[PDB]
């Protein structure tokens, strides 16, 4: 089996992806922000408190003839950027582009955190890193991915993330047509239940390159790159009249200014993300202060290649026995 789905930036920033969802029968469709930084499938639901619903397309279980209830199962989640949810919990028929998952544990929102209110194209997220990090209890599931992998011509899925466009999300397969070159492997850490990975170094704009090993996550569900102090202020330094604002916080820069590339290193391979890539725009609307795109990760207590850093590659997610990340330019 294969599967192929168009994930789109929600709004002009590419804060986040929604890729359509199907869910129960006959299919109720939800677009979900596909995470590879979290293991919990949820939606927006007929059970989630009505004051908390503003504009989300919901999930009801009661008109999908697939659905079961998973008698006693709950599930709690917080995410990095502190925004939380929970509920209860069904079984259902999932698809995506194509592919199909019966009985996968589809997680109905009772609660939500205010950030997922506001933010109305947003009607839950779909969890691809490792099942190990799953919240439900007091039985633990498995993401979509695991339950599907089994049946995909190969055990395999792809992030291909736009710039300020549509991308593509594909499982079970690699289309040899999306990227330029070669795919550089490189090996992954389950220990964390993430797609973490090592960064052989970085460079800033036409400067040379630095090795020094990065130790970070392939993260869809994060907006930014979050890297060392040192190696943001050293991307910085380079943009005139760029500073680090606790008020704001994180590094702002002059939106009247031109913005270095910045290398990442995979293995012996280099991927380029552009200048404007890190460029998300007025602090607050008609301000001439603009937020910058790399910001320090010190305090998150680890490195994330978020979508500014996975959006300037075609990325393999392998789930073969031993999983390991593909990177190519694009």
């Amino acid at each position: 089996s294969t599967g192929s789905a168009t994930t789109t930036p929600i709004d002009s920033l590419d804060d986040a992806y929604i890729t359509p969802v199907q869910i129960g029968t006959p299919a109720q469709t939800l677009n979900l922000d596909f995470d590879t930084g979290s293991s919990d499938l949820w939606v927006f639901s007929s059970e989630t408190t009505a004051s908390e619903v503003d504009g989300q397309t919901i999930y009801t279980p009661s008109k999908s003839t697939t659905a079961k209830l998973l008698s006693g199962a709950t599930w709690s989640i917080s995410y990095g950027d502190g925004s939380s949810s929970s509920g209860d919990v069904y079984t259902d028929t999932v698809s995506v582009g194509g592919l199909t998952v019966t009985g996968q544990a589809v997680e109905s929102a009772k609660k939500v955190s205010s950030s997922f209110t506001e933010d109305s194209t947003i009607d839950g997220l779909l969890g691809l890193a490792f099942s190990t990090l799953n919240t439900v209890s007091p039985t633990q599931q498995k993401t979509f991915f695991d339950n599907a992998k089994a049946s995909l011509d190969s055990p395999v899925f792809t992030a291909d993330l736009g710039y300020h466009a549509p991308g593509t999300y594909n499982f079970g397969f690699i289309d040899t047509t999306a990227y330029t070159g070669s795919i550089t492997y490189t090996a992954v850490s389950t220990k964390q239940g993430f797609w973490e990975w090592t960064s052989t170094g970085y460079a800033v704009g036409s400067g040379t390159f630095k090795s020094t090993s990065i130790d970070g996550i392939a993260d869809t569900g994060t907006t930014l790159l979050y890297l060392p102090a040192t190696v943001v202020s050293a991307y910085w330094a380079q943009v005139s009249g760029a500073k680090s604002s606790s008020s704001v916080g994180g590094y702002v820069f002059p939106c009247s200014a031109t913005l270095p590339s910045f290398t990442f290193g995979v293995g012996s391979a280099r991927i380029v993300i552009p200048g404007d890539y890190i460029d998300f725009g007025p602090i607050s609307t008609g301000s001439s202060s603009c937020f910058g795109g790399i910001q320090s990760s010190a305090g998150i207590g680890i490195n994330i290649f978020g979508d500014v850093a996975l959006k300037a590659a075609f990325v393999v997610f392998n789930g073969a026995t031993t999983p390991t990340l593909g990177f190519a330019s694009k």
